[PDB]
């Protein structure tokens, strides 16, 4: 507990000695406590929405579990999560090495912008600072010897830690992002570096295994149901490690991931379970962790094991030939980003093998405990990453398997930025990124593509987007040229290399279609909208000044004379 909590603990106080007031007035039960001591709106993509402005669910979303225990898991599920985490680390590492992540490489991040869940005042300026180097050094040290003092963080949940910390998880487990552990290619249900344009089509190939319905369970607050077994099979990924490589992630785990100090708005209390680590190593860990949780699901189904109370040696031997035999064509039947899963098994037995799921924590939200799971009976119906997949056929045969969701969710994520200091141009700049993002992912959406075409000519020309997956919108090269790149040229589902020549090639989805997913084509407005439309795009040039421009709206048959 102290052995490890105290130093930086002591640190903390030290530093704040006169108000080191020990309340009883805490709010804590599960979190143990040692002492005490907005969306703004995007005007450019406004003005070019305005139909939107008297639509509720649009304009509300610019407005306005940590404490809880999880009970240990039986004897007989910690013996499946530990056979199914070391074949699973082992699957993983058959094609990749584990490696530190170089400051070289950490400074690359800081240089650009890669959220470090950070807290000199920009982090671009403690790298350069070769004081900096030293305080991790110290720290770094500290490691090798086994103890910490500056690795805290600061609930906002979401945990920031100082760059410090940051950096030397980074060092330590960055590989798992950096090199690519959770890809497809070398996990199999894996959908690292896939992207929106990739999604469908992964699921619709998962959809062609003989097997049950398409399960798609959500976990509530799948980061407060993390238990220390899972932590302690996540920790086994240091068993393929080597020298300083080695001792250096043993201690991101034991000292920061294992055994926790937070500050909270300041109480100083210690969890030594749940997730609360840095964002990318969370995703990487979190995706581990569901394809063994699901792996042992499937295994429940298929009648593997009998009770999760203790495993008899010859099921331990049957678990362990399960994985070895069909482990790899299993992974398979899933689609798993983080805490988000979709899961074709064998058969509809899964839908009520749920004493694992359960006994691990890993309670299913919106049903009750021992309701057997509902299936999914058509791959376009199934949720995955906040999207459902349409099926949609080219005028010339081709056939494109694309992202959707309610249109109002899209628009009004559009309209919100976050953070002070927003200048009118870097604000038309974030606009322009969704508008790409519309006419890449969302052109089948009739009211997305006329709104991307009108931003894109509103903005001028050569200003490239900004935001402070393959986000292929992110450029200033034209847009029916990505188009071809994504769709066409480098889709492994398209055998038919033939370029599209204009955006008229391009398909929608049906009308009634279109509406049934929140298009409001059809209303009186969204008539007088389209029509009008160069008069919304006159208005936002005429604020932004005398730039150049072009007019991106006779790529549409409709403004085409
Ligand atoms: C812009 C455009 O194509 N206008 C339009 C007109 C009518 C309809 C319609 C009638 S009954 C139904 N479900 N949808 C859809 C769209
Ligand atoms: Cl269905
Ligand atoms: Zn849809």
């Amino acid at each position: 507990n102290l052995d490890i909590i105290g130093k930086r603990i002591e640190k903390i106080k030290q530093e704040h000695e006169t108000s080191w007031h020990y309340d009883q007035d805490h709010p804590y039960k599960t979190w143990a406590y040692h002492g005490s001591y907005s969306s703004m709106v995007n005007g450019v993509v406004r003005l070019l929405t305005k139909p939107w402005d008297i639509i509720p669910m649009v304009t509300q979303m610019a407005m306005t579990k940590v404490d809880t225990r999880t009970q240990e898991p039986k004897e007989g599920t910690k013996k499946l999560m530990k056979i199914t985490a070391e074949w699973l680390w082992k699957e993983l590492g058959k094609k990749k090495t584990p490696r530190m992540c170089t400051r070289e490489e950490f400074t690359r991040k800081v240089r650009s912008n890669a959220a470090l869940g950070a807290i000199w005042k920009s982090a671009r300026e403690a790298v350069e600072d070769s004081g900096f180097w030293e305080l991790v050094d110290k720290e770094r040290n500290l490691h090798l010897e086994g103890k910490c003092e500056t690795c805290v963080y600061n609930m906002m949940a979401i945990w920031y830690m100082w760059l410090g910390a940051r950096f030397l998880e980074f060092e330590a487990l960055g590989f798992l992002n950096e090199d690519h552990w959770f890809s497809r290619e070398n996990s199999l249900s894996g959908v690292e570096g896939e992207g929106l344009h990739k999604l469908g089509y992964i699921l619709r190939d998962v959809s062609k295994k003989e097997g049950g319905a398409m399960y798609a369970d959500d976990t509530a607050g799948w980061d407060t149901r993390i238990t220390l077994e899972d932590l302690k099979n996540e920790e086994m990924v240091t068993n393929h490690m080597e020298g300083e490589h080695k001792k250096l992630a043993e201690a991101i785990f034991k000292l920061t991931y294992q055994n926790k100090v937070v500050r909270v708005q300041m109480d100083i209390i210690s969890r030594r379970d749940q997730r609360g680590s840095g964002q990318v190593v969370t995703y990487g860990l979190n995706t581990f962790t569901n394809m063994e949780a699901q792996l042992i699901r499937q295994m429940e189904g298929e009648g593997v094991f009998k009770s999760i109370q203790h495993l008899t040696v010859t099921e331990e031997i049957a678990v362990k030939n399960w994985l070895v035999r069909v482990g790899r064509e299993r992974l398979s039947r899933m689609a798993i980003s983080g805490d988000d899963c979709v899961v074709k098994p064998l058969d509809d037995r899964f839908a009520s093998a749920l004493t694992a799921l359960n006994d691990m924590g890993k309670v299913r939200k919106d049903i009750q405990q021992w309701e057997p799971s509902r299936g999914w009976n058509d791959w376009t119906q199934v949720p995955f990453c906040s999207h459902h997949f349409h099926e949609l056929i080219m005028k010339d045969g081709r056939v494109l398997v694309v992202p959707c969701r309610n249109q109002d969710e899209l628009i009004g994520r559009a309209r919100i930025s976050q953070g002070a200091g927003w200048s009118l141009r870097e604000t038309a700049c974030l606009g322009k990124s969704y508008a790409q993002m519309w006419s890449l992912m969302y052109f089948h959406r009739r009211d997305l593509r006329l709104a991307a075409n009108a931003i894109c000519s509103a903005v001028p020309s050569h200003w490239v987007p900004t935001s402070r997956a393959t986000h292929e919108w992110m450029t200033t090269e034209d847009m029916l040229t990505v188009w071809n790149r994504v769709w066409i040229q480098e889709n492994p589902w398209m055998e038919d290399k033939t370029p599209v020549e204009s955006w008229e090639e391009i398909p929608y989805l049906g009308k009634r279609e279109d509406q049934w997913c929140g298009s409001l084509i059809g209303l009186t407005s969204r008539a007088t909208w389209a029509k009008n439309i160069q008069t919304a795009i006159n208005q936002v040039r005429s604020l932004i000044g005398n730039e150049e421009y072009t007019d991106y709206m006779p790529s549409m048959k409709r403004f085409r004379r």
